[PDB]
């Protein structure tokens, strides 16, 4: 999973502690 305020992928919710954000990080 990915992690908090790193920036995730706008594929989904694979932030390990939430979903990603419209701004590119979850």
């Amino acid at each position: 999973c990915k992690g908090k305020g790193a920036p995730c992928r706008k594929t989904m919710y694979d932030c390990c502690k939430g979903r990603c954000g419209r701004r590119g990080r979850c």
